[PDB]
């Protein structure tokens, strides 16, 4: 049956609009009405959470320009999602982001907090390995003034204190054609199914998310 | 094609299909197990031949002490044939994983095919062995929680590569993920050091996987080297 937590890695933006000859910010400009789009149509499946990675701790290496141009993009994620009846929050480091940006996120995630369908887990700023240091830093804080024993670290207990929290993800799909999680949700993948695709994020339709989980049921666990 | 002069330096290896492939011969599931470790002890002369340096290979999981009692025993019993496996290999053997939940039987076997060869200067392999990403970084976690504790260290000390020091698997890590089998998962494997490797999923079974199948796997990696 159907997976009720799929994480999604969202690229091939870039290479979709060069091969086109169309400027890279042409790609961006697909990636939130796209993401909405796999929204509606997963949601009517019955699929209860995507969390989707749209840009990582190290994106910030990225040409200033197209830093600077999805920056300013990111914030009409608003827009896209407040009317949408999608409940929308975003992880990773918000603090980083640009002050219009932050408010724009901590809007969209207070409009559609009431929201009852779909949950959108936006990983923005986000990395693997920055959830696991948050959470030790957090769990070092707690030791230190005697809110817990070494005794009670396990797995539960980081559950609890990462940002990306239970149930995981069933299934993770990443288009764009590598095969790589590329500092995504490291702890939480560690029985997620894998699926790759080359198709390119912007032409990934509604077929190639049925196929997608038409292959993911065909696997047994 | 295959390019010597970029040969990934660590490969890890998910080492699974081993009871399909017995009983797809409708032997027993203990027929499969015991071509385990001579098709790994293979693969390190081959990987050796070509200039990789060093391989972890899921050999037993957390999780799969879950499994028939019978079958749990009999592999708990088989892994000490590591020994006579590779104590004359030429490979530099390390096990990670909680070696104190294991049998004490096997535990002595453990620490006398390390010390055996740890003097080898070729390949090096790492058998993880009752390992799991959790594991690891709990390990990891409760290690920086009593150095805290203890002076040792400052929670501002608390980063990525401190992160990297304390784990059981290090750097460099995995170039390349090897999973036979067909299954397309890392079933809690190595986690925090899996984060940019390039995974090949070949539906192979272990006890087939040959030089072909690696060169493959090789070649493959070097076609989408970012
Ligand atoms: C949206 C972001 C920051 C990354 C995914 S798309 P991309 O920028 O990596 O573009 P390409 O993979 O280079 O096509
Ligand atoms: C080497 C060990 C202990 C497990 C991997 S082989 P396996 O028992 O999982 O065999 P199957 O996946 O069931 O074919
Ligand atoms: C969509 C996303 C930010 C995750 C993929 O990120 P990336 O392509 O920038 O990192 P890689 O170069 O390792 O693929
Ligand atoms: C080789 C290995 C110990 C990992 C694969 O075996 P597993 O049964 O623990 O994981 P799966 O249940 O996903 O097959
Ligand atoms: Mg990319
Ligand atoms: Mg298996």
């Amino acid at each position: 049956l159907m997976p009720k937590h799929i994480a999604l890695i969202m690229d091939g933006n870039r290479r979709w609009a060069k091969d086109k000859g169309l400027d890279v910010s042409e790609g961006y400009k697909h990636l939130f009405p796209k993401l909405k789009e796999i929204c509606d149509i997963s949601s009517k499946l019955g699929i209860q959470v995507i969390t989707a990675f749209a840009f990582s701790t190290e994106n910030w290496k990225r040409a200033k320009g197209e830093v600077d141009f999805l920056m300013q993009m990111f914030e009409e994620l608003y827009d896209e999602f407040s009317r949408s009846g999608v409940r929308v929050s975003i992880i990773g480091c918000k603090t980083d982001l640009p002050m219009t940006l932050q408010k724009c996120i901590a809007l969209t995630e207070e409009t559609t907090k009431g929201n009852k369908g779909l949950h959108l887990v936006i990983a923005l700023n986000y990395g693997g390995y920055y959830d696991i240091l948050q959470a030790t830093k957090s769990i070092v804080n707690k030791a230190m003034n005697g809110l817990l024993d070494v005794e009670d670290i396990n797995k539960n207990l980081f559950d609890q204190e990462l940002e990306s929290k239970c149930p995981n993800p069933d299934l993770l799909i990443r288009t764009g054609g590598d095969q790589r999680v590329s500092n995504f949700l490291l702890w939480q993948l560690a029985y997620t199914e894998f699926y790759f695709t080359k198709t390119l994020f912007p032409d990934f339709g509604e077929e190639d998310l049925k196929e997608a989980i038409i292959n993911f049921q065909q696997r047994h666990r």
